[PDB]
């Protein structure tokens, strides 16, 4: 029900550490630093539908003052995707879940790609391990 | 620290079928599906939480908030605390709050806008 992906990235940011949590758009929350902060979600069926073809292979860049970045990557890292900053609604983090079979091969293992801001990176990467 | 009147708001709230919880304004409250911050201030006395006078007019609707017991204009202290957040939670000793129906000491500043979804939460 759309939630179904909400639930998946909360479960996969607590297994990696995080304080990540639900709240019926339907929001997810995620502690950085010590600071709530609401994560958008989008899921699209192909690549071309989340307009993430070319990013696909660039993935970790910095863009904007975001980065991009497969959930399951801590790999040290230009105009932003079509509609990802009319996704990211407000928010300052944008979470955006394609079929694993088109992201597993440039190395996303779950599907998931993150933009977050650059201020964050530092909280973000002191959260795992 | 406080925490422990954070914590003693959110199981209140939760018993009152509230969705609400403390942050790892550090409470957070679920109306009418929106995440809201809760800010918690606790005084010992009616007078450190500029309540003296409030307490007998409680439930009470005062420059656009709705004022009551947890269960015209506002003191400018309140209008501080509220700043900032959306709704403040004072916490005064039972004991004075008790004999004018406060039985848990707390009194809840929640905006006008918010008393509908707060009201078909219970």
């Amino acid at each position: 029900k759309g939630r179904r992906y909400e639930n998946e990235l909360v479960e996969l940011l607590k297994q990696r550490g995080f304080t990540a949590w639900r709240v019926p758009s339907s929001d997810v929350r995620v502690m950085l630093a010590g600071q709530e902060h609401r994560v958008e979600v989008k899921m699209r069926s192909t690549p071309q539908a989340a307009s993430a073809t070319r990013i696909l292979s660039k993935l970790p860049f910095s863009c904007q003052g975001y980065r991009v970045f497969f959930l399951e990557a801590l790999d040290s890292q230009c105009k932003l995707p079509k509609n990802w900053v009319r996704w990211l609604n407000g928010a300052h983090i944008l979470a955006v879940r394609l079929p694993k079979r088109f992201t597993s091969p440039y190395g996303g293992l779950t599907g998931w790609i993150i933009v977050l801001p650059d201020t964050l990176w530092d909280a973000w990467r002191s959260e795992m391990s």
